[PDB]
DNA sequence: TTCCTATTGCGCAATCCAGTT
DNA sequence: AAACTGGATTGCGCAATAGGA
């Protein structure tokens, strides 16, 4: 069965790659949203610090 | 010489090691990163929406 | 148990990158 | 400039071992 072996490997080597490759798009992914939340953040803070301008101008 | 390469081997797992734990390190960071910035974001929407109740009301 | 794939840590070699001689 | 260092990164296979029919 050491007959196994070799097509086993490469059998082995290439679920590897695969897992990898997987996984190494799964960050880019995860990493993307990251620039998303980041958009949508300085959306509101900048949104944020408007009102509160806003009723800063308006009451005081 | 032998250990001569032996050693620059040595040397180099090492870096290896290291540069593959700050990157495990990194992913990781960002997985923090994503939730507080979902968090974030979110406690903001809810800044805003509160933030200006009080400008409808407070205006008429 | 029994097979397969999936996932992980690890080492080799080739590069890549800077600062050097 | 042009080869030269020496760590950092990266593609790649190996082996152990987690998982899930």
């Amino acid at each position: 069965n050491s007959n196994e072996y070799r097509v086993r490997r490469e059998r082995n080597n290439i679920a590897v790659r695969k897992s990898r490759d997987k996984a190494k798009q799964r960050n880019v992914e995860t990493q993307q949203k990251v620039l998303e939340l980041t958009s949508d953040n300085d959306r509101l803070r900048k949104r944020v610090e408007q009102l509160s301008r806003e009723l800063d101008t308006l009451r005081g």
